[PDB]
């Protein structure tokens, strides 16, 4: 699970979600005991694919340059972007919570493979390479079809040791800089990882 499976789509679709999940998980620029999503590889891969069951339909970025803001402040912000950037899927604060939960529960969540930790030898700082795979239904108007928003969030902040981020809170303030990438897809039942 190199991404985090968040899907409000109905069961019969989840298995296809899984396939979309698996397709993406294949693009990692692993190197240095660390693994980071590979946007060029995962783009070109898409921009080639011959199929009706999977179709690229959008990309976008956003840069929240460092500043002393508090967790739940940047999160509800990140949410704003994904929401707006893709008023095609994301909506309300109902996501600002799934993200915030990750952050305030960082310690454990780390155990998983969709969170890559790394520090800067000298700047004495760190960041989190966080991958999340949102995928919701297209609607009762296209049962077979569903949305899949592959997102990659990098949170950089003036913290040094890994236990550094343990126990953060909605309120905690830090110097956070975050790059946000999210490539939206349109999938149909049956999509299988080529």
């Amino acid at each position: 699970n190199v991404f985090q499976p968040v899907d409000q789509l109905p069961e019969d679709l989840i298995p296809s979600s899984i396939q979309v999940l698996k397709f993406s998980g294949k693009y990692l620029k692993l190197e240095q005991d660390k693994a980071y999503f590979d946007w060029p590889g995962f783009k070109t891969a898409i921009d080639n694919y011959t199929g009706e069951d999977l179709s690229f339909d959008k990309y976008d970025q956003s840069t929240i340059n460092q500043q002393s803001q508090e967790v739940g402040a940047m999160v509800d912000k990140i949410a704003k972007f994904l929401h707006d950037a893709f008023a095609a899927v994301v909506d309300l604060s109902k996501l600002a919570a799934i993200i915030l939960n990750t952050f305030t529960n960082l310690e454990e969540e780390s155990s998983s493979g969709f969170l890559q930790f790394n520090t800067n030898n000298v700047k004495k700082n760190s960041s989190w390479e966080y991958r999340v795979l949102f995928s919701v239904p297209f609607g009762d108007n296209a049962p077979s079809y569903f949305y899949s928003l592959v997102t990659t969030i990098l949170i950089t902040a003036d913290i040094e040791e890994k236990t550094g981020w343990w126990g953060l809170t909605s309120s905690t303030k830090k110097n956070f800089a975050v790059q946000i990438d999210a490539l939206e897809l349109v999938v149909k039942k049956g999509f299988k990882a080529p």
